[PDB]
C-alpha cells in the first residue's frame, strides 16, 4: 500500500506535530564511546550508532518522514567512521529537510553548573561542523533534559545563537499546574532585563515529558501495539488506533495555545530501530488523516515554531529564568549545584587554561586540532553535557570525563609550553622548553621544588592572558630559605616565605601518589611569595637564585578563642560590618514513611532539623605579602583565611573531607557568612556567571509558592557569585567553581561546598554520591581544597569587584619554568613583552574571552562587556576597543562579525515578531553585549 | 572503513561459514497473524515483518552480504503488502544470490506427526510461488527445529525435492555424544529401503543448536561485546573478538570433518534490526581474514554444502530416522506424537476433504484460489508447521489454527457443493453452494439434512462422491428420526437396510459439542442410525433414495467375555489368536527427586508406577450389515466395537475423555492389545505414512542404548499404523490420525490416544497440556477409530494399504431433499470422470489434481508398495492417462520433480564417496511421479 505520508499543517484542524528524536546523553549511566558503540548493554541499552544507521536508512526509504538529531560529539564520531557513499546520502538527506539539526552544540549543556564561555565554546565546535559539511544554520533549542533552566540559556545561547525557539521538558511541578490551567506552558521568554524584547525567545515546556503519549512508544522489542491495517491478517484495528491517536491530542489540545501542538516522537536513546517507529507513524498519519478528525504530520520544532508564530495569537511573557526545579514537594534539584565539587573545580580550572592556551597557539602560529581525536575542545564539550559538569553521572562515567579532560590538558601544557618558548625567544619549539605545575593546590611542583644549580637560577616566565594590566602574588613550593628573587631588571622584589602546614602535607603524600602512581620526596618546607606585574595579553620573567590581620585597607577581626570571624572592616572606605563566619553540614534525608525521596547526587533533601554547627585557630602569620589565619574546624573541616597585598578581598581556603559516613548520616558541607545586615529576604546569584538575578526566599514570580523546602527550594547555582545588601553595605562572595548557594535568613549566605550521601535519590543513576580516592588498598572519602572570596563595599561600588575578581579568578596566570643561568637567559629571550600595542589594555568593563585559530588564516574573536547596565556608573557605559592596538605585530586584512556561534553574517540574522501580553577597526560594546569576529591576516 | 566482506573460502586453512538465519515459527506461543505483525510482544518478542524489512535493507547495503529465509507462509504475507519498488530490489536481491531461500516450504512442519501428502502439498505451496516469482529452486533443507527426523523427510522431502542437503538442530542426546567422538553429525542418509543411494542426502546434524556460538548473539538490545575498532575511540578490542572467534572455530573443527564449519548465526525470531548482526559480522570477516589464522565468509548452506562436497572425503553413511528424540535422560520428546488428537484428527480430516475438493474442482472447472486470504491451502500449510499438527502451541495459538482450518474448510465445502450440482446435472458451472447440503458431525450424531423429516412426494436423495480411483463398498450410516425408511438405489431396488439405536454416551456428546460447535442447541437427539451398503465407482457418484459370544457378520470373528474380547479368528483364512482389549493410562511424571522433568506437551515421562487400570458390556448389537459390542470401561473412557459387513477388520471406536485431573494426577491414556504372538522385541510403524520401519525394544542401530525410559523411549509416531507378526500371524492396527504407539512387551502393542498434564515440562511453551470445551468448562473428549485385523504373514499388507487409502478418504456424501422421478429427470444417478470400466490398480493411488493458474493441472500418481509386501502388488505397473481423463483430451504433459518446481529429466544429483559402499505412467514400488498437464 502507499501511505500519504507528505501531509502538510490544515487551518481548521487540530494540527499534531510529530517530531522523531532521540535522546541521546552524551555520557551518564555508560561513558560516551560505550553510549557510541554500543557496549554495556547490561548497564543500559542505548547505540548512538544503531540510532543514526538506521535513522538514515529509514529517512531514505520515504522523503516525507523527518528526523532530528542534537549532539555533535555523537555525531561527529559517527561520521568519521562513514563511506563517503554515506556521506553524500546524508548531505542529500539534511539538504532536503528530512534530517534536521536542533541544538546543535557538541552536548547538551546543564545550564545550572555551566559557564557562559564554555557553552559559546562547546556550541561553536557543533556549529562550525555543520556549517561546514551541511551550510545549516539550527533555529530551534533542544534543552529536553537539563534540570531548570538559565536566563543566559534563553538570550544568549537562545536568541543571540539565532535560534526562534527552546524547547524544554523540565519545569517546577507547581509551576506546571498553574501553566497547565493558564496555557502558559508556551511563552515569549526575555531572559536579559538588558535586552528585553530585543534578544526574546519562544519558550516551549512540554507538558510532562519529552516522549511519547502512552502507547505511542514504538521501539523495537517494546509491547506497544502495532497497527494492524492488512485486511487479509487477523484483527485489523485501523479505528481504535486512531481513536486512540486523537484521544490523546485532544487532551493536550486542552492545555496548548492555537491549533498546532508537537509530540515528541523519541526518549533516551530511542530508534535503535529507526523503522519499528517510522513504520507506526506513517500508517498513523495516513490514517488519522483518512479520518480527517484531527490532522497529523511528520514534522520538526522549527516547523512547529513556525506555525505557532502564524497564528494569531497573543503570548504570556516570560522574565528570569526556571531555576530552581523541583518536580515533587520534597525533590528540589538542588543538590547536583554542588554534587562532584572536584570535577567542577577541574572543569573550570581547565576551561581558563584552554583559553590562554589558544591566545598564545594563535600568536605563535600554531594550526587548529579542534577536531581532532581526544583534543581538549573534546573533552572540555562533553563535560558541559548535562550530567557530566553537573555530577549527575555514575562514578565510572565520571572519571571517564576526568580521563578525558587530562589527556586534553596534557595536550594544551605542551602547546603552551612550545609556544611560550618562540614568543619569548628574541614555531618549531619542543614542549620540553618549560615545565608547568597544575597541582600547587596540594603543594606538588617539582620544577621548584627542586635544588638550584651554581652559576643558574629557576627562570619563572609569568603569561597574562586577560586584556588588562595585573599584579599578582606568585606562590611556589621551595626548599631554600635563603633565595633572592629578582626582577628583569635586576632588582630584587621584597619576598615572604610561608611555613607548610601538616593539612597540605598529608594531602600531598596521598593525592600525588593516587594521581601520579608514587609518592613525592618530601614535603618541601616553604612557600616562596612575591609579586609579580604583568602587562596585558604579555609576560614578565624573574630569576630566582640563592585578632586583627591584614596589610592593605581591608581588615578582619577573629576571636582568640573560637577563632572565628567577628568582623570586616575597610579604613580607606569605611565599610564596617561585624560578621562570622562558620562551617555546618545538613544531615541528608533518607526518606520515611509519608515521603522515601532520599538526597543524593540531583536532589538536596535535608532532614529539616538544624544544621549541626569547636574551632581553634593554629597559625596566625603577619608578613608584607599575606597575612594568614590558618583556621581547623574539626578533623576533616579546615581553612585558611588569607588577606594578600593588594587584594580589596579576603581569600578564604578551604579544605572538606572526609566527608565520615561511617555513622550512616549523609552530610552536605556548608560554610555560612552571617551579618546583621538588613537585606530583607533578598539575595542576588548569577545567570551562568553573567547577569545577577535577585533572588527573593520563599518566593516565586511565576506562581504563588506552597512552601515545602524551605532550605532546598532556596539554593541557586553560582559560576560567579552571590552579594547581598542593604542600605549602608555590599557583601559579596565569589566562587572559584559552581557551587549552591543560598541566603536563608536576612544578612546570611551560605555556600555548599561538598555533599557526600549514603542513598540515590532514584532519578536515574542509581548511585549514591559517595565519592572515593583508593589506592595495597586504601580508601576514603573524597577531599576537596578550592578558595571563596569575599569582600564588603560601599553601596554601588561592589560591583566592580565582582566583574574585575571574577575575570581574574576564571583567567589566573600561567607560570612556566626553567632553569638557566640568568645572563645566558636574557642574552637569548625577551624577559618581558606584549602582543598588544605597548600602553594599550582593554577598557576595565571588557574581557577578551576568545581568541581561537581556525582553519586557514581565520582567526575567531570574541569581546564581551562584563557590566549590566546599573551596575557600575563608570563601567556601565558604552566602550570601545582598538582591534588594531589589540593586533600590534600584525596587520587585519578582513573584519567580519558574525553571530554568537559564528555561523551567520550577523547583518543578516532575522527575527520573528510576536504578540506579547502585556506590550578603523574600532568596536564600540554597550553593556552585556558579547560581539563576536572573524579576521584575516 | 571499508571492509573487506567479499571473502570466498580459501583452500588451506579453516572455513567459517557465516550463515544469517531467523528462525521463524508459523505460529507457537503467538499466532502466526501476530508473530508477523509484531503484537503481543509480552508474550514473545517477535516480529517477521521486521526481520524482511530491516534484511532487505541491509543487504542492499552490501552486496556480499546474505541471509537465507524459509517460511513462504510469512514471506508471502509479507511480499503482499510490498511496494513495487521493494519487489524489485528483492529480486536483484536473490537474483544474486543476497538472499537465498531454503526449504521454501509454506512452513517448516514437523516430520513426526505429519502425513506425507500434506508435506508435499504445502512444500509445493511455496514452491511454486518462489520459482514463479524469482525462477529459483531450493537446493538446502532446513529442518533445523523439528523434535526428531523422519526417514521420508530424508529420501521424499529432500532428495526427491531436488535438495543436495538437509540441515538440523535436534538429534538424540546420547547419539550426539558418540557422533561428535566419530565425527558423525554430518553423514549421507539414505532413507528409502527401497531407493538407497538412488534418493540420498547429506544430513548436518549441528553440534548442539541452531544459534551461534556463545558471544556471538547480536540482536539489537542483547548485552553483547562489540567490535571496536576505531582507534579514535576508547576501548578497541579487536584482537580479543579475533581471537574469541578463532577459539569457537577451532572447537568447531574438532567434532568436523574436512576444512569447512558452519555457524548458524541466529534464532528464534532474530534479525528484528538485521544491521546489529551484519555490522558484527562484516567486522569479524574482516578483521578474521586480516589476522589470517583461520578464514570466515559469507555463506548459505548450500554453499557450506558446495565446499563439503568438492572436499576430497568419505562419510559416514545413515539409515531409517532419527526418531525417538531425547535431549535428556528423562525427557523422551515422544508425547507428541499424541498431544492435542482432536486437532490432529481436524487435519487428517480436512486433508482428505481437501484432496477431494481439488479433483471436483477440476472436474467442475472451478478456478484456483490457492493464494487467495485465508484459502484452504494456507490453512492447511500452516497446520502442518512443527508447532502446529504436533500439539506443541499455547493453546490460543491452537485455537487460531483451528480457526483457520474452519474457514477453509466452509469454502471448500461450497466448492464441493457447487461442483457436485454441476456435475451430476444432466446437460453439463453455476451452480450455488445451497444446491447441497454436507455434514461433518456425524461422530457427534449431528447431521439436520437427514434428520429432518421428509416431507410428501419427495425424498431424501444422497449422493455419495468416491476421491478413490478404486470401487468401492462402503456402509453409509446417517442419523435419522423415522423408523419406517424405504432406500433405493438408482433403478429402483429397495436396498437391505439396519437400523442401529442411539445410544446415551453419543447422545451426551451431542448436546454439549454442537452448542460448544455451531452456537447453538440442537434439536433432540435422533432415535436411530440408517445403515446401508453404498457401491460407487472409482473417481465417481451413486446416488441413493430415502423415502416411505462372538460376533461378525463375515469372515472376521471376533469373542467377548458376558464384556472384555478375547479372540478374533478368520474361518475362511485360518488365522486365530487368543487377544485381549483393554485401557490404561499412565500416571504423568511431575518430576521426582532425581530429576524435575515434567510429562508435557512434548515430553512423555510416565511416572514409572505401572498404568492403573479400569469394565463390562453395555450392548451387544447383530445384524445383517453390523455386529457391535458397546463397552464402558469407566465413566470418561467408553468404546464400540464394530464388525461390519464385507470389512476385513474390526473398527474400534474411542470416546476419551474428559480426563480426570482434579485428583492432581495427570493421565496418559492408551489402549493396549496383548496376545501371545511371539514378537521378539520386533514391531513396524509407518514414516509419514508411507515407510514401515522395523523397530526393536530398547535397541538403537547407529548407538548403543542406555535405557533410561523403558515405556517413553520404546514410542514412535503413527501416520498409517503399527503391526507386529510371528511365524504364524500378522497383526496390524491402523489409526485415523497422528497417533503415539509402542509395543513394551513380546504379543503387545499399545496406542496413546488422550493426555491430559497437570505441569508444563519446560521446553517453552508455558503451559499444561489441559485441553478444555467451555460454554461450564470441563476437559476435551475426543472420539475416533482405530482398525485392527489379523493375517497369515505377508497378506497383512495388502490390508494395510487398501485400509489406509481407504481411512484417507472416505466417501463424500451430499443431502437434497426431492421427489425422486423428478431428480433422475433432470440428474445422472451414476457417473464416472474416468473411462468406464477403468480403475487405477490396487497398487496406485491418485494422491494429487488440482488445477492451477493458466491450463495447468497438477498430477500425482503414488505406489504405495515396498518391495517386499505384497508378491502381487509389490511389483511394476502402469497408469493410462487417456483413460484417468475420460471426459477430456491431453493437450501437454510435462514430467516435473516432486514439488513441480523443475523439469524431472533436468534434475542433477551430487556424487558422495560412503563409508562401506500413449500418455502410459509406469510405476515402480514406493515410486511418486508427479506431472504438469494442459487441456
Ligand atoms: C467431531 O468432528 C469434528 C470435525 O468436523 C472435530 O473437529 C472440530 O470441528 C469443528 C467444526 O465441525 C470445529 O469447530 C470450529 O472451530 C473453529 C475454531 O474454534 C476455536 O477457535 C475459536 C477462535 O479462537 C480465537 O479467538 C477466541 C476469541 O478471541 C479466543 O478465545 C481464542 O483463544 C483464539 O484467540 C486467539 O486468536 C485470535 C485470532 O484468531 C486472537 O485475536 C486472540 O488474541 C488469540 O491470539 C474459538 O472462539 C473457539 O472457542 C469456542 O469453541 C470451543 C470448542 O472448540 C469452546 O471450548 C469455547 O468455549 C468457545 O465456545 C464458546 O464460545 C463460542 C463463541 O462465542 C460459542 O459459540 C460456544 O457456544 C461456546 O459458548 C475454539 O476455541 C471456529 O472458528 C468455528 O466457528 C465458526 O464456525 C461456526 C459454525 O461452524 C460458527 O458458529 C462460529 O461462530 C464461527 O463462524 C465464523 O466462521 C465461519 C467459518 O468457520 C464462517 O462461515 C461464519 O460466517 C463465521 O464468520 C464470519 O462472522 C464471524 C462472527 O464473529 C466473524 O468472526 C468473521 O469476521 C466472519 O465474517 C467452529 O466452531 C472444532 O474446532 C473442531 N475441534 C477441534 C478440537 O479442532 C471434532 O473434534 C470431533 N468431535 C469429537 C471427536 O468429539
Ligand atoms: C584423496 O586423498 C587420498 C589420500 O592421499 C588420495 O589417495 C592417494 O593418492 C594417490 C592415488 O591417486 C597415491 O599417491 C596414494 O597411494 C593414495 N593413497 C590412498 C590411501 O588412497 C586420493 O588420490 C585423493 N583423491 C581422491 C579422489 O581419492
Ligand atoms: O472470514 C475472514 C474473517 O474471519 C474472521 C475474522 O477473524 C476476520 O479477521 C477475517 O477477515
Ligand atoms: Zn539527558
Ligand atoms: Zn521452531
Amino acid at each position: 500500500m502507499k501511505y500519504n505520508t507528505g501531509a502538510g499543517t490544515v487551518p481548521e484542524q487540530l494540527n499534531v506535530h510529530l517530531v522523531p528524536h532521540s535522546h541521546d546523553d552524551v555520557g551518564w549511566l555508560k561513558t560516551v564511546d560505550q553510549y557510541y558503540v554500543g557496549s554495556e548493554n547490561y548497564i543500559q541499552e542505548a547505540c548512538v550508532e544503531n540510532v543514526l544507521d538506521s535513522v538514515v536508512m529509514s529517512l531514505q526509504r520515504d522523503p516525507n518522514r523527518k528526523f532530528v538529531f542534537g549532539e555533535m560529539a555523537f555525531f561527529h564520531r559517527w561520521w568519521l567512521e562513514q563511506t563517503p557513499e554515506t556521506k553524500e546520502l546524508v548531505r542529500k538527506l539534511v539538504k532536503a529537510g528530512q534530517l534536521e539539526f536542533v541544538n546543535g552544540g557538541w552536548c547538551m549543556h546543564d545550564e545550572a553548573t555551566t559557564h557562559y564561555i564554555d557553552m559559546i565554546d562547546h556550541t561553536t565546535l557543533g556549529h562550525r561542523f555543520i556549517q561546514e559539511q551541511f551550510n545549516k544554520i539550527p533555529r530551534a533549542g533542544w534543552q529536553i533534559d537539563p534540570f531548570g533552566h538559565s536566563a543566559v540559556q534563553g538570550y544568549l545561547l537562545g536568541a543571540e545563537l539565532g535560534f526562534d525557539s527552546v524547547h524544554f521538558a523540565r519545569i517546577d511541578y507547581q509551576d506546571r499546574e498553574k501553566r497547565k490551567a493558564e496555557k502558559s506552558l508556551e511563552v515569549v521568554w526575555r531572559g536579559s532585563k538588558t535586552f528585553g524584547s530585543s534578544a526574546q525567545i519562544f519558550a516551549n515546556a512540554f507538558p510532562g515529558h519529552y516522549g511519547p503519549p502512552n502507547g505511542f512508544n514504538f521501539e523495537v522489542r517494546n509491547n506497544f501495539v502495532p497497527l494492524q491495517d492488512d485486511p487479509r491478517l487477523f484483527d485489523t484495528n485501523v479505528e481504535e488506533r486512531v481513536q486512540n491517536f486523537i484521544d490523546a491530542a485532544l487532551t493536550q489540545a486542552k492545555i496548548t495555545r492555537t491549533n498546532h501542538i508537537m509530540w515528541t516522537m523519541g526518549d533516551d536513546f530511542q530508534y535503535q530501530y529507526a523503522e519499528s517507529w517510522f513504520k507506526q507513524m506513517d500508517k498513523l498519519i495516513h490514517h488519522v488523516n483518512k479520518d480527517g478528525r484531527v490532522n497529523a504530520l511528520y514534522s520538526t520544532p522549527s516547523i512547529y515554531t513556525e506555525a505557532k508564530n502564524a497564528a494569531n495569537q497573543t503570548w504570556p511573557l516570560k522574565i528570569d529564568d526556571y531555576f530552581p526545579y523541583a518536580d515533587g514537594r520534597n525533590a528540589y534539584w538542588t543538590g547536583f549545584y554542588t554534587s562532584r565539587s572536584a570535577l567542577k573545580d577541574y572543569v573550570r580550572m581547565l576551561s581558563g587554561y584552554y583559553l590562554a592556551t589558544r591566545q598564545l597557539g594563535f600568536f605563535a602560529g600554531k594550526k587548529s586540532t579542534k577536531y581532532h581525536a581526544f583534543d581538549l575542545a573534546d573533552a572540555l564539550g562533553i563535560a558541559q553535557h548535562h550530567d557530566a559538569v553537573s555530577g549527575t553521572a555514575k562514578q565510572h562515567t565520571t572519571n571517564d570525563y576526568a580521563k578525558r579532560l587530562a589527556i586534553g590538558a596534557s595536550k594544551a601544557e605542551a602547546v603552551v609550553s612550545s609556544s611560550l618558548a618562540c614568543l619569548t625567544s628574541k614555531c618549531s619549539a619542543p614542549a620540553s622548553a618549560f615545565s608547568q605545575c597544575h597541582l600547587f593546590n596540594i603543594s606538588y611542583c617539582p620544577p621548584t621544588e627542586s635544588s638550584i644549580p651554581d652559576d643558574k637560577s629557576l627562570v619563572v616566565v609569568v603569561y597574562n592572558p586577560l586584556g588588562w594590566s595585573r599584579n599578582e602574588i606568585v606562590r611556589i613550593p621551595v626548599n631554600d630559605a635563603n633565595l633572592v628573587v629578582k626582577d628583569s631588571s635586576g632588582n630584587k622584589l621584597e619576598v615572604q616565605y610561608v611555613e607548610m602546614d601538616d593539612v597540605t602535607a598529608n594531602l600531598r603524600s596521598f593525592y600525588v601518589k593516587a594521581y601520579e602512581g608514587e609518592v613525592p620526596k618530601d614535603a618541601d618546607v616553604y612557600w616562596s611569595l612575591f609579586k609579580a606585574s604583568v602587562p596585558p595579553l604579555g609576560w614578565s620573567t624573574y630569576f630566582i637564585s640563592e585578632l586583627n590581620i591584614g596589610p592593605g585597607d581591608l581588615k578582619m577581626s577573629f576571636s582568640s578563642l573560637t577563632g572565628q570571624l567577628k568582623r570586616m572592616y575597610n579604613s580607606k572606605t569605611g565599610v564596617d560590618i561585624p560578621i562570622q563566619q562558620n562551617y555546618l553540614w545538613y544531615e541528608s534525608s533518607e526518606g520515611d514513611f509519608s515521603d522515601y525521596q532520599a538526597s543524593g547526587a540531583y536532589i538536596f533533601r535535608p532532614n529539616g532539623q538544624p544544621p549541626p554547627h569547636r574551632s581553634s585557630v593554629t597559625r596566625v602569620t603577619r608578613g608584607p605579602l599575606v597575612d594568614e589565619v590558618h583556621q581547623k574546624f574539626n578533623s576533616w573541616i579546615s581553612q585558611v583565611t588569607r588577606l594578600y597585598k593588594d587584594k580589596d578581598h579576603a581569600e578564604i581556603e578551604f579544605t572538606i573531607g572526609p566527608i565520615p559516613t561511617d555513622d550512616g548520616v549523609g552530610k552536605e558541607v556548608i560554610t555560612r557568612m552571617t551579618s546583621t545586615m538588613a537585606t530583607n529576604k533578598e539575595f542576588y546569584t548569577d545567570s551562568n556567571g553573567r547577569d545577577f538575578l535577585k533572588r527573593v526566599r520563599d518566593y516565586r514570580e511565576d506562581w504563588p509558592l506552597e512552601v515545602t523546602q524551605p532550605v532546598a527550594g532556596n539554593y541557586y547555582p553560582l559560576n560567579l557569585g552571590i552579594y547581598t545588601k542593604d542600605e549602608k553595605s555590599e557583601f559579596s562572595v565569589l566562587v572559584d567553581r559552581a557551587t549552591g548557594g543560598a541566603s536563608i535568613k536576612d544578612g546570611e549566605v551560605e555556600l555548599m561546598l561538598h555533599r557526600r550521601t549514603i542513598r540515590d535519590d532514584g532519578r536515574g543513576v542509581g548511585e549514591p554520591l559517595d565519592e572515593q580516592v583508593c589506592m595495597e588498598y586504601t580508601c576514603e572519602g573524597l577531599t576537596v581544597r578550592g578558595n571563596y572570596y569575599l569582600s564588603i563595599h560601599k553601596p554601588a561600588a561592589g560591583s566592580r569587584w565582582r566583574r574585575t575578581t571574577g575575570q581574574e579568578i576564571y583567567s589566573p596566570m600561567l607560570l612556566a619554568f626553567t632553569q638557566e643561568n640568568m645572563e645566558n637567559w636574557k642574552s637569548s629571550h625577551s624577559t618581558k613583552g606584549i602582543y598588544m600595542d605597548p600602553n594599550y589594555s582593554l577598557p576595565p568593563s571588557v574581557a577578551l574571552i576568545t581568541l581561537e585559530e581556525l582553519d586557514d588564516g581565520l582567526v575567531l574573536l570574541r569581546l564581551a562587556h562584563l557590566y549590566e547596565p546599573s551596575e557600575d556608573a563608570e563601567y556601565s557605559t558604552l566602550t570601545k576597543v582598538e582591534l588594531k592596538k589589540l593586533f600590534a605585530t600584525q596587520k587585519i586584512e578582513e573584519l567580519r562579525e558574525v553571530s554568537l556561534s559564528a555561523n551567520q553574517e550577523k547583518s543578516e540574522m532575522k527575527k520573528m515578531k510576536w504578540s506579547v501580553e502585556g506590550d578603523d577597526f574600532v568596536v564600540e560594546l554597550g553593556p552585556m553585549e558579547i560581539r563576536t569576529f572573524l579576521l584575516q591576516f
